[PDB]
């Protein structure tokens, strides 16, 4: 047809108004808003046109050498490209590493090493849920099994100290030799400090078992070098590639190669087997090119700076709460976030996430170590990476610091009103039902998308 | 350090050059082949637009009744949006029917609902993958599972028969007897058949096990209306977005709501195990742009163009169908209902295998398949062919016949260089005579400028050349 | 307090009087009836000697090689002599096959060998339930799994020829292709012809699977020689001593040891794998006592008396079996190779599960059990007829044609008591008619008078009235 | 035939002499030696001419109310009766309790319950075998499992704390809360002290887990009330009833009947489907009728009697080896049984087993809480149901300790003539290859067994 020859050609904009309003009014959101969640990110301009490149059309099932169509002589140029840049963006020996990049996202990746090395049924070790550890490293309850590692897999968690807020190693090593895990898992979702690789490598090797590190939440400080690398001691490490990559969504999984002991490691065409034909069908091109594209961007003196940035604003932030009187979980962090006890202002996580959320100031709750309730989380977990990628440099993360404060106060005010016992249902009644707080909350949230406009939003030119 | 900024807003052209220069080369070669891949076709600017979008920056956990954090005003508005136009699209009541967006392909939509209604070691039945099955339908040998459907549930699979190409609903109705299957699959990957929903539904029904509809090839041929729908029987439909129903990738789950039957009568629980599997069972954050561009692509494939654009597709696939048949070849099934077509290429003493190979070197796009009779894997017997691709470049019956006299030519070179490697000759050696041959490598390179010549003729959707 | 001693050293008729009491009564039970059921036998007297040893006292754990404590001089004797005479028996070279004596049953011996070869989860493929197969086999409904077999392990049954009352070997090996079994079974508890194990074998090896026989029924009957030996294609060979074999109760895995294939040959392992998996896999303590039984059991049916039993068996089956089928009456099959044979009461207008409770009442043991056509369990059509019981009391050939007109004049009386009940009357009403009613009460007693007088003209096996 | 007809009515003696005979030695060398193997006894007369009964010959599969087959009319009384005595003897009220008496023995009692209430890859928890555990209770290392307990479910064992000997109950509390069994194990093999059923029982219901007792080493010593009962906590109590119950070889399960919580018991019915169909075919009847002619007997004053003689006889054999300066494991004992830590002689029960055994003392080997190798375990096992049977007093235990040590001295021996380093192949050529070695064995096992032909051997008059 003629009318149908240009449905393919014409705009977005043209073609679907409603999706198209949606998007402007999530870009103007973004920008009036102060991001403090952890695990968000703004992806460069570069990276997005990669994903709406005519890759998506090209469907290449296999591996580069080893595809099942063919017609992929610049579909292997590109896998290839981005396997190579990610040994590179690590400071990686293809002798001695390689890499696995078709995962469609950071779960995707977690489960097809379990599925690997460990097989059904086998067991597995994991950072505790309340102590900041990730679902996809196994969550259950006495009666139910959640995440899909713990429904096929046999999953038992490891502790921090509540009175430390540091990982308890010695516990650890203990638990190890009665549950006989075949797989560790070093990473986390909401934890201020590095892990001791070293130590978790050592009680792997005493009980047989790999040792899986999950750097997710700091692969981008991984490749700056702010933080210790996670690669000097395990045998597997998995990755998102957004967060403080900076990336599209997409996951990748690396392995070591050569000789482990003369044993070889067999953990290349184990991972390769689960990934696909095992768990996944076509890789998404048009994501392992995002990648690629972030991964270029990560090795310049850029992003380094970027990154050195990002933890001293995380340490500016921290102090200045610290001299506003709010607890740190640990008293400080080694990386991009920090976990905020709240019990030191009589207050929770629970109903200060949902007064910050009416300011503009986005984060979320979290349990403390302490915790004897998770319905009533004591802490907010906050991350610097998103504002610092629109420019916040220390003196911002100050009034950060203050407006966050302000926001306390507030959700604390609902609460007097209140009175010290009431669920958090009648609170968010009391929150927008009261002409001083629904007040409050207006005259907060002005300065806060007030001083946000101040910075620049990164991304497409104009949506 | 202050180039920092500049770097997040550089365009992909000056920030990555190397891959910038890729994908332009890649855009290139889709122009200048013919892909009669069944799998494949181009998505609209449109929708490559909405995967481009700030979406990629919003982390949402959960769904938009329940989320995790918060600031997903416009998130429910998208992923609400999205679910109304897959009913919609569908001709779905929301009252007998919800859906799941989410999934971040076709296989993990259908991992997920095994999940969800099997759950670990429970049994599954599905075509078998040399009879036109899917991976994800269930995939093991006599020594090793293979497929994640095999290795963390019990799968079986059920045939068609070799002598009709025709699915044996007779045997599987007397296997499912003794397999006690807790699922049924209906769905393919080369299959040129419609699918007997309501005798697998009556199958499914007598052994107490749900039947799953697996419509990703055939999906958009749904919603135009060009084949029979599989929602009228049974109890759960995944598919992709990509594939005939032209968006990017992504997965769908669509699951009936209500009751299921009487006695006094029993709910639908399908809802809710569906979306807990998913979430927090399988995935983390969801991929908002991908939900972005399947809502674009909904909303493009129940315009009556597209529509028109099926009908052809079906049209394209019977012309093609009927060119190579008036040539000598062997159609299984001996023809199609549909947009495929598997070709058996006994009937001119060669292979799927080095087939695929020739036409490839000729820049004509495709894959082997194992034919129903077919004694060895080793040397699949046919090609399977597709038409929607090239129909989305606008090409018309007169112009599948010309496709199909290409093929041909094809055919007969791959013939000529089987007949010059010897008898007893390996794939690895056919590769090898092809590639350093001055004689065969002419007569490629001569088919080749054909082929392409012939596809300039036609536009290649999408963005303005990337 | 001193009279503790005593204690020990008393007989159970003065310990014990309630026990000694029962015992009598189930003594003079056996002696006045007719036992027809299959699996049942009687132990001679030198047998049960050897259960009531101070071999009990014993507890030995591991095998004759290597034990976990000392003392097991003689126990070592006894546990190699029992393995020595079980090879010998079957006629078995040592270098070629091995055995494990330990299994405290029938049921515990399949188990070892499945937990031995198999592993969770494991494929196994056994003879269908109502088709005459046992629980140990596998056995599963869609909506839940009941033997152990089926609980740790994937089994599929495979089943008869409804029309012949034969094992369909043709779809079992088609359905083995798609079901990949670890694991054949080939065994019967209710199947009255031999079995093909050279075609089972020949399925087996193409799909890299291990042949297990489950001889328990006719275990005595091979080692006379009197049917096929499944010791010639089989890997594996599991058996009760009891039923046929006339010994205690116990069980008994025979293995392969050598070279099982060549190419550079390998080795069969199945003998470490299944000695761990009956200890300390499964058990504990072995049954000494009930392992002299065994090797007392064993010695006994070398002798040249037992292979005359074993004939008379048969013969008494055969005589059995062709004066029912005077009398009208249907055999599966149309008769049998061994000593039993399934009856099919549809040709008298009853079904087994009536007929077994009136004959029960006049003194007739025997059980109902399902025929190859039945669309229904609940009303199973036939009667399990055996002969190893009452062959071991001297009935000979004239002997039986008496005890199928008993039969038949109970077939008679339970056909009076289904019409006076009715037509959609329940079997808990079927038996409150045959229990509370003088008239059909009245039949049963004279019958059973007759039955009784005729079976006190034969000898009881066993102890001294005990 | 008329030879066929009498094959089956001869005596053993004529019938088969080679077995006869093997029986005759066995019943002689029980006379002449000194049984202090923890787990035998002496059945009596009475219980042994119930297994050779016609019992053996009747098919029953089912239970009395649910039989498969007919003419059960005796068997069924039977069962009833078994039933009906095991209540009785355990002081259980009917109505609260149920019990099964099928399980052929121990082992398979333990399984089925697991099959039952657990059910595939559930997870259970049982002390650990070298800290006195029995292997159907889990048993598993870093590369196997070994245990079918361990290859069908999913086992984790807890310890006993290496200073004391006890178990650590607060390290099990803690660690139940991370694995989350589905069934606790109350029961030993190798400990001589009381189990804290009500504290395992608050575990247990913590997290929402079954508590099961097997109780098979002190099923006599319950009877009896020489020792708490588990009944007073347990949800099911598994039990062999040979050991101190002193029967023949099988097992029992008893579980609760009646209200839980308003939430009732479902172990009754499946119990009673996992034995069978489940895992067994027909019951071995004649066992039955032993078990019950057991169970009358040990409901006796004089069974009563035996059980107080049998610690009493415990208590001066582990007071007389103290004296010798011989270290008990907890320092004593409250049962029929003690572990001896022969590290205090410098030497090990691996060595010290085989000389005893050579001397007509029959013992085992175990490791002792510490141990750092299982290769080289420290302890011997001593226990006194059986010698008490034929009537041994304490000054009867004073004299059996003294030749144990001299057993002891001699294995030190014969370690001091190889050397302080010296495999335990070598030690034994020493041992029968030695002029005043294997001449202090013969002398010591003279002594031995002149002794032990003082008492009276329990059993059928005269093989
Ligand atoms: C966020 C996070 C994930 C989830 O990533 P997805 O791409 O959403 O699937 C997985 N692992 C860790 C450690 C994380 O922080
Ligand atoms: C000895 C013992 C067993 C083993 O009994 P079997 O009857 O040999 O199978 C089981 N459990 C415990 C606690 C024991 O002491
Ligand atoms: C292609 C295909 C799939 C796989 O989809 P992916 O999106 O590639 O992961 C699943 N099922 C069927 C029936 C298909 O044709
Ligand atoms: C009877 C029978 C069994 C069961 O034996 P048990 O000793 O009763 O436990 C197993 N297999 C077959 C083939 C049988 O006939």
């Amino acid at each position: 047809w003629s009318s149908h020859e240009q449905m393919l050609a014409q705009p977005l904009k043209d073609s679907d108004a409603e999706v198209y309003d949606i998007i402007k009014k999530e870009s103007n959101r973004q920008r009036v808003g102060l991001e403090l969640i952890a695990s968000e990110n703004f992806a460069s301009r570069a990276v997005l046109e990669a994903l709406g490149s005519c890759l998506n059309n090209k469907y290449s099932l296999g591996y580069p050498g080893q595809r099942y169509y063919g017609g992929t002589e610049h579909i292997d140029e590109l896998e290839t490209l981005c396997q190579k840049r990610a040994l590179q963006a690590y400071g990686l020996d293809p002798q001695c590493w390689g890499v696995n990049v078709q995962p469609y996202s950071g779960s995707p990746a977690n489960f097809a090493v379990y599925t690997a090395l460990v097989e059904p049924h086998g067991r597995i070790m994991g950072l505790d849920l309340p102590d900041g550890g990730h679902l996809t490293h196994g969550f259950m309850t006495d009666k139910k099994k959640i995440s899909a590692t713990s429904i096929f897999f046999e999953s038992m968690a490891y502790k921090v100290n509540p009175d430390t807020g540091y990982i308890d190693y010695d516990r650890l090593e203990e638990n190890a030799r009665l549950f006989h895990p075949k797989l560790i898992i070093a990473g986390t979702s909401c934890y201020s400090r590095n892990l001791d690789y070293g130590r978790l490598r050592k009680i792997a090797d005493e009980n047989g078992a790999y040792l899986m590190a999950d750097m997710a939440h700091i692969s981008g400080l991984v490749v700056a070098g702010v933080v210790p690398s996670p690669f000097e001691h395990c045998h597997v490490v998995t990755t998102t590639t957004h967060k403080t990559l900076r990336g599209c969504r997409a996951g990748m999984i690396f392995y070591r190669r050569g000789v482990r002991s003369e044993i070889l490691y067999n953990l290349e065409s184990l991972i390769n087997s689960a990934v696909f034909p095992g768990l996944q069908g076509g890789p998404h091109n048009h994501a392992i090119a995002g990648v690629a594209v972030a991964l270029k961007q990560a090795m310049t003196p850029e992003f380094k700076e970027y990154q050195r940035q990002v933890v001293a604003n995380c340490r500016a932030l921290s102090a200045a709460l610290v001299e506003l009187g709010y607890k740190i979980v640990t008293g400080g962090s080694d990386n991009h976030l920090i976990l905020v006890d709240l019990r030191s202002k009589g207050t929770d996580g629970g109903r200060a996430e949902k007064v910050l959320e009416a300011c503009s100031i986005a984060c979320n709750k979290n349990t403390c170590p302490g915790d004897k309730s998770a319905l009533r989380p004591s802490g907010l977990r906050l991350g610097t990476p998103a504002l610092t990628s629109r420019g916040l440099l220390e003196k911002d993360f100050q009034k950060v610091a203050h407006f966050i404060h302000r926001g306390i106060e507030l959700t604390v005010q609902i609460q007097d009103d209140t009175g010290p016992r009431a669920t958090l249902k009648e609170f968010k009644e009391k929150l927008a039902g009261d002409e001083k707080h629904q007040r409050a909350v207006r005259a907060l949230r002005q300065e806060v998308e007030s001083f946000a406009a101040l910075f620049p939003l990164p991304g497409l030119p104009g949506f």
